[PDB]
């Protein structure tokens, strides 16, 4: 059974044919591909764009999305095995993977980590659990890593650059501030994707502390080595921005800190300069900049940059919808 | 771009095509005016009525109504403009409204006042920001004016009448007690609809204190100056009820005690007597009774009155399904 | 007007015309009963599988389900008469019903008691409510009993068996443990449909005070004289679970404490072990296990029983989809 957990397990003809049908589904939003079927899309934590596309994909093929928030509508899982349930936790993902596996034919999930131990939010258990006991593929609506919102950025890029080839292009990921710490996910989708399509990547951020973990490093390697791109992390702003061609930002909690927050404040707090914007930007080889968003204004990006014509965001944002259409069409 | 934030934005021959839309809409409730299309409909507030008449009206012409409650599911947004983003809002709604744009193909929204500053609760900022950002037609669910109300009031009206001339009805806005101060959102929509019909408005509440803002007060106006029909305060109960034919009860909390609310309960307690019961109504030319729900029971209206013949509370609440397609259908 | 209140109030007839129109809906999910028509889902409690299958039974048949929340999303409702509505509840049930009785063509409802006073929650009184109120057929989708389930749990069994007569099976509806209190609804109508069916029921629990209301001891011996099957009361498990069928495990608070929980907790505590384990499961003749959903693991039912080959539990689930398709499809 195929899944869409990430783009990483997918070759990239696959993931070419994707993009392509994703193209495809722009020019003619209305289809039957999901006639009749349904998908049940199950939110751990708020969303905005994912679940508005989701749910528009889904009706614009002739399916239905089922829109679930455990907690909050549907009753709270549980997801370590063997565990005595009399907590908090109302019923097993081995029983509700298995039941959504009746009622749907596609099964899309969003679990953020916990932040009490990377350790543990790291294993990716949520996607994991839904993946091996539901009998319909699962689609990862992010987690420790956003596959949606990498095939949305990517289609945006080739689109900016009208051409399927990225290769030679200067990519430069971004860490930028945030008041609080935020997940890796969008950063490691990021690397994953940016390296993947063979681009020069240069993963700026604060100190050797705020480097993604090296599950992504390593997975960024081999994406390079097979592209004929290239990775290199870096502290310095400007020698970086220098002459890029797409900027993206993302802020992130660093990951030695996770479960102990406190003496990272002061550390994030000391950097807050690294905010994209029209300086940075104008350093770059009139380069495009994008976030997955929701982002903050005069925080992450200044609204000079935002309202930037170079700033590609609303694209990437919008062709959320038209990937996910291409996923949900290939896994049925 | 045509939005339908306010029915005084219109012309009254569109207010008119409008309403005869709604009246051939009920009598054939299923089309495909929206056949393939959306609506994103933005909650700030709870709704029960609003929230089940468009996402009904979305699905009997075709379309699909993306439910969407920023701070619950969506991601919390921000209005102000240049402001410095680390706070409570995640987004801003420059790009929120963009980005619907590009997943939809109109945008309601729902925002009442918060009630600590009437000066910038009238401003109107929510509903103003979603018309300035967005590239599809938006609407007005309910903010400081309730426009699709008006219209299922005016038809609901006409309906009762078996005309669409109200020319010559003497039409009674009436305060009621309520516990809490509210919106005056139904009482401006109230008054601007009564007088944009031609009927003889009185604007019956208790003390000089709760009359609506000027803005509504001369809007009634130029709407009396224009119909032909005439505008009155009043602080006496029987001299107002006195032979009407319409009574609209709605309860709100007086604009010169916005954000001090404090020595405002002690006043609105001593007027629990505003309550329509069948005394007032007796007292009225065989009138009818309405409100836009939801009503409190005895509080507002007696038993005795929702449970009289002459409560056309629930057509004019069942119009809101009609009058809103006709909006829909022509914003499209 | 027909309703689907509960299944005692329906003649064997119809309730076996109901599971072949189930058993039909699941040879062919899709179809047009419900073409243009809607459902208002009102949840006063959570809820995943009720959910999800009724809003993707609406769908599968042409129709369209408006889930609302009560409290959360819509305004939350009043149900006693003539009370003077000043506290939380914002309007009536009387306007409620008749409002949704013009926007929708069906009408679910889902209200767990209060536990603070069985007197009270016995009454039925929500469900009661919308059925004299709304001018459209109403469905239980829990309350003090849960006849959707009875249905999908009587289907189950059937399709188990290989045959619609399920008269000589031994029945064992048994208590089982569970941290706090619960509903006994699904057991009143495990009850209900087991002895209607003609089956050999024990109604297994811990001690007198677990025996469920009288209403139902009652509805149970009527369904037994009429349908050649038995009623037994046991307080001994391995003389119940002794080969017998069926098994269906359900956790619920003792009546004779609604309102004084306090002092039950130390009771419920002393029989963890009538967790249905493999043990129990042995003495069974090859028995089936089953439960409504959600199930605690380790708590209610052991990892093994609920991974093993006996438990029906998802095709029970499943088929809450095929036999509300039937109930609507009737309804309308
Ligand atoms: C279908 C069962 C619904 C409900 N169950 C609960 O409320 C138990 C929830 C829990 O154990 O968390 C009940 O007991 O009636
Ligand atoms: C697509 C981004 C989702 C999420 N973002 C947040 O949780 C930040 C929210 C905020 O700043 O209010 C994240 O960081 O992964
Ligand atoms: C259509 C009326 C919506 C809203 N009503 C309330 O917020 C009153 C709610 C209550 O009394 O519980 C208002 O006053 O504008």
């Amino acid at each position: 059974l195929k899944h869409f957990l990430n783009t990483q397990d997918w070759s990239r003809a696959e993931l070419d044919a994707l993009l392509t049908q994703a193209a495809l589904f722009k020019r003619n939003k209305l289809g039957s591909e999901l006639k009749g079927k349904s998908i049940a899309l199950v939110f751990f934590n708020p969303s905005m764009r994912t679940r508005t596309s989701f749910e528009l994909g889904a009706f614009q093929l002739g399916g239905h999305a089922v829109v679930l928030q455990p907690g909050k509508d549907a009753w709270p899982i549980e997801f370590n095995l063997g565990t005595v349930m009399d907590g908090d936790t109302s019923e097993h993902i081995a029983e509700v993977a298995r039941v959504l596996g009746r009622y749907v034919d596609l099964i899309g999930v969003r679990a953020f980590p916990k932040f009490v131990d990377w350790s543990k939010d790291r294993e990716d258990q949520v996607l994991k659990s839904f993946a091996k006991y539901s009998p319909v593929p699962v689609i990862n609506m992010e987690t420790i890593t956003h596959p949606c919102q990498e095939l949305a950025h990517a289609l945006a890029l080739q689109e900016h650059f009208g051409t399927p080839d990225l290769r030679g292009k200067k990519y430069v990921l971004t860490w930028t501030y945030h008041p609080k710490p935020l997940n890796t996910a969008v950063a490691n989708s990021a690397l994953t994707i940016a390296t993947r399509m063979g681009m020069d990547v240069t993963l700026l951020c604060p100190t050797p502390d705020y480097i993604l973990d090296e599950r992504y490093m390593d997975w960024a390697a081999q994406n390079v080595a097979e592209s004929g791109g290239s990775l290199q992390v870096s502290h310095d702003i400007d020698s970086a921005y220098a002459g890029a061609d797409v900027v993206y930002a993302k802020s992130w909690g660093a990951l030695p800190f996770f479960g102990n927050w406190e003496p990272e404040k002061p550390i994030r707090d000391q950097y807050q300069h690294f905010i994209v914007d029209e300086r940075k930007m104008a350093l770059t080889n009139n380069g495009v900049f994008s976030h997955c968003l929701p982002l903050r204004r005069n925080v992450k990006a200044t609204d000079a940059v935002m309202d930037s014509p170079n700033c590609i965001a609303i694209d990437e944002a919008e062709n959320r919808l038209h990937v996910q259409k291409a996923i949900m069409a290939a896994l049925v």
